């Protein structure tokens, strides 16, 4: 039996009814509201699990075997899962935890495979190789939160309310704190949506209209999962904004308590946090990860017939006529729409049948001439025949949904699309089995969450839903659990976080969501990378001299310069309040005249100079000289009549006026020649993302098309009744006798293959799938008002989308810049671009002062009791006990609230006095540690310039208390204290070389964000001359517009960030009524409070490419200088 229990354990058929028995448990878990039948068929898979658990240790069949058996970790979960079984059969208290570890029995499926609990095993080393970086950002997170802690400290909780603390209630009369905060029923609700309106003493923060006190006092942050105070919540918070996740509504919310200066913070954070620890954590995991790949019927006539049709054989040429044929079928399902004329449609049926004919012909002839045993070989043309017979299906909704699947074969005259196939297929080959992994992970936590939060979603519905019915993401049934895991997987937790802890509570939804986000990213990460690693007289000539002395002296080179700094400046100042001052108004036309006088001067003298051969062969003087003839039309038109109807329409165009600057300055041109070196490598990949998202909106189309409009009467603003009160478009018109009622499209939708490639930009961006998917699944019928759940599945068109759409899409792009970047490293005369040769200078002197072999120990004082001191102070002991003391004066900082009680102010006051008088005895000790500690190591300046400054601290409050009293600098006095803690850096060698790589890559940066700067500034007065008077919609508030230079650098700022953008193009796009109405008066003659829908989206998708562009390059550089300091 031993021997037969071996001899059937080895035996194959044995596992593979193990696997098949592991799914089938799992698909009769995924069940909810199991109905009681099943209930008995959970035994015998116990059973079935029981008796290999007799096979396994009966392979044993002894007592110190069968351990050795167990010893392995993963049959650990077969011990366990058995044993809690039995242990439930015998004895139920029971509060249904023990229904949730059934799950676990899926990790099985690892370990009966053969490659997963391989490919877990190499999981849990990236991690582990991760460790240094883990310590880093937490460190660095810790530092931002006790920043933002001592800032906002319940910053955020300012509130506008009705006017209150009248008179002699004394307190109690409204018409102290406890009516105050029973008021929200008197918070001010940010118009048009569902917010509490913030404020703040500045002069920049959110203001209140009329009727309204604006009071720090507040119930509570948005529901407390936000706020600053607390450093616990300071710690949640900037992890979001280390994700970027919803950050933009946090940025909002600051920067509307506090005022906009503090943004200066933010873009710190977000160049430091994000961004750089972002970047690092990509590093890491893709270099333990490549180490890891690295480590790795009669005779004549049948003959005369034959060779009859071979003699036809011998000239097929057709092949370039089918391609274009094929291109002109989609070309045909392209030209496709809404509301499409009948005639119209009946010629694209005609044209349907037309190409449908043609291809059937063509492979009844191909197929029968060339070999039908051939054309059973090559699986290519068999799939061509597939598809061929999908036809027939369709003429002897889905049943189009084929007809696209020929565009790929131009991936063998088209290598890249080829690349993009293999890349897909990668997704199911070589990693593909990894992708097993995230399935399993994915279908673990797909679970675990709606036993765990379900039941609970299922009945505190009213808590997590305002509009009274199930949420949009709940996770009661499966595959809305699905949606809620994958949307996590897609980087977007915290705004499901904040239900699934309004639900249930803190501790296990923490548990669960940062469970899910750091285990299914790291994972997501891995499978991204290794996709992106698979993937792999003689007076005229004295003039002239003249010139030469003139133009290439330092003096006109920095006089042209300020003159082009002015002109900026200039431009900076179209705000839409130059009526507010007169004078300026002049000013600046005096100034334009200026500038227009000397750039054409300087033209001339650079013609003469060059002259045209050298002049022109210039690009960057070819695109001065078209702006300054630009100039020269507005200068003439001025002058010479010619205005006012129709130059307003190159009026704009001024405002490329900046576009100079990048010729003369040394670090912009620079990275801009590397740009032009990512055009030819962008528009092969444009182009295939092209087609890629050209059939996924054909798609959309069939499928979709006229669905999305429902939206509204006046009314309300939300979509409309599917009990009904309207069903039909053509049913809504019976009820338009008043025309409170309107039936509009959603702003971005799929009517064309041009708002197809909108909706798919705005999908797999992640920003502004909202609307999307709400209103596409919704929907029912071409024009059936949206029942509110109906058609519920075609969520999966846009997760199977998504996938590629940024899985493989965004994978592919990021995939060719590196090559081409990493070719560009090549052959440039430098090793690394983005440096000056100043800048080559500077870098190469900035990585010698990293010397690591240091200089002579330290000279021994000889007194004697100097000597005791050098004794106890030059070994390691000191130096360690000083450290757990400033961890502990750490804790000391991270404790602080905001109004704690005035005990604990006292308290914590003296013990900042302790510490410092601790720092004081080690700084006096250390002046004379032997003599020169002062100046031997910066780690001692450090220590010296801190002590000095925390005594000044400790003055400067005694001083406040006496003397004055300040506001906000007061907090700036009790702020530096965290340069104490920053020692560390002497202490942690990893950090030391992370910060330090960042110091090192921060030249090129600089260069890459100055034209990332340029860019902002034109696309801000582009706006601003542009993107005035728009009305305010959920992207664009009163404080982050477009009306001056200060606001629309914020948002462009914001959308730097490739975030909001979908909030801040919908006020844009929308055209007509209701929300947009006869178009505006205006101060300025262009009228209109609305956009332009072609130059708005115009602006954004350019806005976001470019600055994607620049960020990308960003992100490598950071990347090339990481891999540069190993
Ligand atoms: C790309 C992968 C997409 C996978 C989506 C699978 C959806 C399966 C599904 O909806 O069935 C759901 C259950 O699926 C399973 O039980 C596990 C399937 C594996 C039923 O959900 P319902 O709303 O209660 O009806
Ligand atoms: C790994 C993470 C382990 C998570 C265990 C945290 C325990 C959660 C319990 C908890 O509620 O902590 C509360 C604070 O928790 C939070 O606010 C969020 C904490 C987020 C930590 C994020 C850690 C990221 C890991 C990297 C206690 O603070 P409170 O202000 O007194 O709130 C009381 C009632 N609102
Ligand atoms: C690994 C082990 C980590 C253990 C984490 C269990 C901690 C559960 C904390 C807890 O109290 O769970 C409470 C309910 O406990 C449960 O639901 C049982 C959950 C069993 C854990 C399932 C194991 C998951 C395995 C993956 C809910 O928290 P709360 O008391 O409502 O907090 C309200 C405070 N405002
Ligand atoms: C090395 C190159 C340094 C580049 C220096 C200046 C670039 C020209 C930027 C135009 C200055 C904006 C002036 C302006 O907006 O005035 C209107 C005032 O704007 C403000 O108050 C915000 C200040 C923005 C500073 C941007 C740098
Ligand atoms: C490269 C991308 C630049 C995209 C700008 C070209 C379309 C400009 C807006 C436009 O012409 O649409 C005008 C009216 O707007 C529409 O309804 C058509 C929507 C077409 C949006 C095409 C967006 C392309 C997105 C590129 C994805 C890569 C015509
Ligand atoms: C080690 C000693 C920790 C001393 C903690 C004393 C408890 C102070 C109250 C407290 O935990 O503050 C709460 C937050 O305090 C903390 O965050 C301490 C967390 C220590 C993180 C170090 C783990 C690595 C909020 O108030
Ligand atoms: C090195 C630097 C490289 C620079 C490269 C290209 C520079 C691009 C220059 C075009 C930018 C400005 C285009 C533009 O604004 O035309 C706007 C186009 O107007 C439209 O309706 C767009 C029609 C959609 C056609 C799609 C393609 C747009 C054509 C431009 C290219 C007109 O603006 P406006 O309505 O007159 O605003 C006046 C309010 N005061
Ligand atoms: C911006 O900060 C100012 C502080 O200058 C806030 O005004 C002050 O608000 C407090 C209440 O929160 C007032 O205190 C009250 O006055 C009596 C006077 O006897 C005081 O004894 C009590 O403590 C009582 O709470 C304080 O008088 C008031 N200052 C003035 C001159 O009105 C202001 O509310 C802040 N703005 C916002 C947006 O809340
Ligand atoms: C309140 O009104 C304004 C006050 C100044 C403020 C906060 C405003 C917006 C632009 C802001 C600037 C964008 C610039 O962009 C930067 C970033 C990159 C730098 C290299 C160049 O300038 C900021 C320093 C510059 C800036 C962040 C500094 C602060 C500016 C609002
Ligand atoms: C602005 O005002 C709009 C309003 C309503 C207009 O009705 C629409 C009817 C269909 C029409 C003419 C328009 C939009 C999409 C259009 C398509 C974008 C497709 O994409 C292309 C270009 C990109 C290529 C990669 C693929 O094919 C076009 C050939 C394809 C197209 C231009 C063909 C014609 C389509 C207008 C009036
Ligand atoms: C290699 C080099 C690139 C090249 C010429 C190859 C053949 C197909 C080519 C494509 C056909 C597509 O046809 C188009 C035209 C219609 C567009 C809507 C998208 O697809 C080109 C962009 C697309 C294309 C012209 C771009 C370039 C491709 C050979
Ligand atoms: C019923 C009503 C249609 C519906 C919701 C259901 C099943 C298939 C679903 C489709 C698979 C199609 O195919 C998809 C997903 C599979 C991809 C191969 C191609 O695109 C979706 C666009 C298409 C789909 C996801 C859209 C919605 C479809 C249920
Ligand atoms: C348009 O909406 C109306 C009202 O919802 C519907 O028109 C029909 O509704 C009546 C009332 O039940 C039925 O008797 C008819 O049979 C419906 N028409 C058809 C063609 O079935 C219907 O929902 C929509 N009809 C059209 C043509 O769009
Ligand atoms: C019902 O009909 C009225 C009259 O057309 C609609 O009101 C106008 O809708 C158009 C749509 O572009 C706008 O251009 C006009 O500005 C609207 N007029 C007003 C009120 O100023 C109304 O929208 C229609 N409602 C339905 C049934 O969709
Ligand atoms: C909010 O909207 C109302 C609607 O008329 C407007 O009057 C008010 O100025 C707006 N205020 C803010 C702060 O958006
Ligand atoms: C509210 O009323 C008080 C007292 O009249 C006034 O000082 C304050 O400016 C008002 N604020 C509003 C309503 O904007």
């Amino acid at each position: 039996v031993r021997r037969a229990a071996v001899k059937i354990l080895v035996h194959s058929l044995f596992s593979m009814l193990i696997m098949c028995t592991i799914l089938t448990n799992c698909v009769f878990m995924a069940q909810h509201d199991p109905p009681p039948w099943t209930k008995y068929v959970e035994y015998t898979f116990t059973a079935i699990y029981t008796f290999e658990s007799l096979v396994k240790i009966l392979a044993r069949g002894f007592c110190l075997h069968a351990f050795t058996f167990l010893r392995d970790p993963w049959n650990w979960l077969d011990f366990s899962v058995i044993v809690m079984a039995y242990t439930t059969e015998f004895v139920d208290g029971n509060v249904s935890a023990l229904r949730t570890f059934r799950v676990l029995r899926a990790l099985k499926t690892i370990s009966v495979i053969s490659g997963l609990k391989t490919i877990v095993g190499a999981l849990i080393q990236s991690v582990k190789k991760l460790a240094d970086v883990m310590v880093l950002t937490v460190f660095c997170l810790s530092v931002f939160a006790l920043i933002g802690l001592q800032l906002f400290m319940g910053n955020l909780r300012h509130k506008c309310v009705r006017n209150f603390t009248e008179l002699n209630g004394n307190g109690s009369v409204e018409a102290s704190l406890d009516v105050y905060l029973n008021d929200p029923a008197n918070y001010l609700l940010k118009n048009g949506t569902t917010d509490v309106l913030l404020c703040g003493n500045s002069s920049d923060a959110g203001t209140c209209p009329e009727g309204y006190r604006c009071l720090k006092a507040g119930e509570n942050p948005d529901h407390g999962y936000t706020s600053f105070d607390s450093f616990a919540w300071a710690f949640l918070a900037l992890f979001r904004l280390m994700t970027q996740d919803c950050w933009e509504r946090l940025y909002q919310q600051t920067l509307r308590s506090a005022g906009k200066i503090y943004m200066i913070f933010f873009m710190l954070v977000i160049f430091l946090g994000s961004f750089y620890l972002v970047n690092l954590i990509l590093a890491v995991v893709a270099m333990a990860y490549e180490e890891q790949n690295q480590a790795t019927e009669c005779c004549p006539l049948w003959m005369s017939i034959k060779q009859k049709v071979k003699f036809v054989v011998m000239d097929p040429f057709a092949d370039l006529t089918i391609t274009m044929c094929i291109v002109l079928n989609t070309l045909f399902m392209a030209l496709e729409h809404y509301n499409m004329t009948a005639e119209f449609e009946e010629m694209l049926q005609v044209g349907n049948l037309v190409f449908t004919g043609i291809f059937t012909a063509e492979m009844t002839f191909k197929i029968i001439a060339l070999d039908p045993y051939y054309y059973f070989q090559q699986g290519w043309n068999i799939f061509d025949s597939i598809i061929v017979i999908l036809s027939l299906m369709e003429l002897g909704s889905v049943l189009r949904s084929f007809r696209l699947l020929r565009v790929f074969k131009l991936a063998k005259s088209w290598p890249t699309l080829n690349t993009l196939i293999k890349i897909i297929g990668n997704s199911v080959g070589a990693l593909g089995n990894l992708t097993l992994v995230l399935a399993i992970i994915v279908f673990i936590f797909a679970v675990v969450g709606m036993q765990l939060f379900g039941k609970n979603y299922s009945e505190l519905r009213h808590r997590i839903s305002d509009s009274g019915l199930l949420p949009r993401w709940h996770m009661m049934d499966f595959f809305h659990a699905f949606l809620i895991i994958f949307r996590i997987l897609c980087g977007e937790w915290i705004e499901t976080m904040w239900d699934c802890m309004e639900v249930s509570g803190q501790s296990l939804c923490l548990l669960v969501f940062l469970l899910v986000m750091v285990i299914g990213n790291l994972v997501v990460l891995n499978l991204f990378l290794a996709l992106l690693l698979s993937s792999f007289g003689k007076v005229w000539w004295r003039l002239r001299k003249t010139c030469y002395r003139i133009v290439e002296h330092s003096w006109f080179e920095t006089f042209i310069i300020f003159m082009i700094l002015l002109s900026s400046g200039a431009l900076a100042f179209e705000d839409i309040y130059l009526e507010e001052r007169k004078t300026i108004k002049v000013l600046l036309e005096y100034a334009d005249k200026m500038f227009t006088y000397v750039f054409v001067l300087e033209m001339l003298l650079k013609w003469v100079a060059y002259g045209f051969k050298k002049y022109f062969t210039n690009a960057w003087c070819w695109l001065d000289f078209l702006i300054v003839d630009v100039s020269l039309v507005s200068l003439v038109a001025n002058t010479l009549g010619f205005a006012e109807m129709g130059i307003k329409s190159l009026r704009t165009l001024r405002a490329l006026r900046p576009l100079r600057a990048l010729s003369r300055f040394e670090g912009m041109r620079v990275v801009v020649n590397a740009l032009v070196g990512a055009i030819p490598s962008i528009m092969n990949v444009l182009l295939v993302c092209l087609i890629f998202w050209l059939i996924f909106s054909i798609m959309g189309v069939n499928l979709f098309a006229g669905k999305f409009g429902r939206c509204i009467n006046q009314t309300e603003g939300d979509l409309p009744l599917n009990y009904t009160i309207v069903n039909n478009k053509s049913e809504c018109e019976s009820f338009n006798v008043t025309g409170e009622l309107y039936w509009t499209k959603v702003k971005v939708n799929f009517d064309n293959v041009g708002a197809g490639y909108l909706a798919l930009l705005q999908v797999a961006t992640f920003k502004g799938w909202m609307d999307i998917m709400y209103a596409a699944v919704d929907s029912r019928g071409y024009e059936e008002q949206p029942q509110w759940e109906d058609n519920l599945y075609m969520y999966i068109y846009f997760v199977v989308f998504i996938i590629f759409g940024s899985f493989f899409t965004l994978n592919l792009f990021i995939g060719v810049i590196i090559d081409n970047f990493n070719q560009q490293k090549k052959k440039l005369g430098g090793q690394d671009i983005f440096m000056t040769e100043e800048q080559k200078k500077y870098y190469n002197a900035m990585k010698k002062l990293g010397s690591k072999k240091p200089q002579k120990p330290i000279p021994r004082p000889l007194n004697k009791y100097q000597g005791f001191i050098f004794d106890i102070v030059t070994k390691q002991a000191f130096d360690v006990t000083i450290m757990f003391l400033i961890c502990l004066n750490m804790v000391t900082m991270m404790v602080e609230t905001d109004d704690q009680s005035p005990e604990k102010v006292n308290i914590l006051a003296k013990i900042n006095l302790l510490f410092v008088a601790i720092f004081t005895g080690e700084c006096i000790v250390k002046m004379a540690a032997l003599r020169h500690y002062y100046f031997t190591n910066s780690w001692n300046i450090f220590d010296f310039v801190v002590v000095i400054l925390s005594i000044v601290g400790t003055v400067l409050s005694d001083i406040i208390q006496k003397y004055f009293f300040s506001p906000t600098l007061f907090r700036v006095i009790r702020l530096a204290r965290i340069g104490r803690i920053l020692r560390l850096i002497r202490g942690a060698k990893g950090i030391r070389t992370l910060l330090f790589a960042l110091m090192m890559s921060l030249p090129a940066l600089f260069n890459i964000g100055l034209l990332l700067f340029l860019v902002m500034f034109i696309y801000s007065i582009f706006g601003m001359a542009n993107f005035a008077y728009v009305k305010w919609e959920a992207g664009i508030d009163d404080m982050f517009n477009f009306q001056t230079f200060a606001n629309s650098m914020l948002c462009l700022f914001q959308i730097t960030t490739s975030a909001g953008w979908d909030g801040l193009l919908s006020p844009i796009l929308n055209t007509g009524p209701p929300y947009c109405d006869p178009n505006l008066p205006n101060s300025n003659g262009s009228r209109g409070n609305c956009g332009s829908p072609a130059v708005g989206i115009l602006f954004f998708t350019t806005y976001i490419i470019i600055s994607f562009l620049i960020v990308v390059n960003m992100y490598i550089a950071i990347i090339l200088e990481n891999f540069s300091v190993a």
